[PDB]
């Protein structure tokens, strides 16, 4: 015989504690310090492989070129730090929430990182 | 207003992506050297944050006292460790009726309860 088993919500629960390691700052190999014009500078430590799984350009930033081992500090410009936080959380919890006055900026931030499931969610909200 | 959105198929897609990354040895920080009793020694590369997301033992291992790490693994077979690692990235596992005990023992070593309870429920069928 051949017995097979598939835990359905495993990916839901596995992502649940990958978010714990991000908040507890464990196993992190990238630090996204993002500074925006007329905005307080911020820092978000995350995991390269889990951000690569949610964004093709996050995947491209970390897979090619000469990357720093251990932990790589990445300077990011162009998006507000309060928008990058919305994107990183979506990459860890598969959900995103905000007010009606920021869905435009979050859409532009999600287009740059090609998180297409968010650019279509922000588009369906504005219709 | 308040915008909210949850992509349901996200965690399934993201795991399929970082499964492609482990099959191409990108963004990996582990080399699991499996040394069993007179078995052909095999090696498996994976991510600390992914193995920690599916195994409490792997979480306690990688979160203690950086960079790339090579860990020796003994007491487990390469093919049952390979099946456990594939479960971490695919949430699925498949064995033969003659290998259900050697995988339940491998899963009980790393406290992957979902695989343990499934294999233990298989043995009570023929009992
Ligand atoms: C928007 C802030 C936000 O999205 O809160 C969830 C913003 O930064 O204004 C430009
Ligand atoms: C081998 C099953 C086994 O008993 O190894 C511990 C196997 O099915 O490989 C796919």
């Amino acid at each position: 015989r051949t017995f097979s088993y598939t835990l359905e919500d495993h990916t839901k629960q596995a992502f649940g504690i990958m978010n714990e390691l991000r908040l507890s700052q464990q196993l992190c190999d990238v630090t996204l310090q993002v500074k925006y014009q007329d905005a307080p500078a911020a820092q978000f430590m995350a995991h390269k492989v889990v951000l690569a799984s949610s964004s093709p350009v996050f995947k491209a930033m970390f897979t090619n070129g000469l990357r720093e081992q251990g932990m790589e500090v990445v300077s990011i410009e162009g998006i507000h730090p309060k928008v990058m936080e919305r994107l990183i959380e979506f990459a860890y919890t598969a959900s995103i929430s905000m007010g009606e006055k920021c869905v435009l900026h979050v859409m532009n931030g999600a287009v740059m990182y090609q998180i297409d499931s968010v650019v279509r969610a922000c588009a369906d909200f504005l219709v």
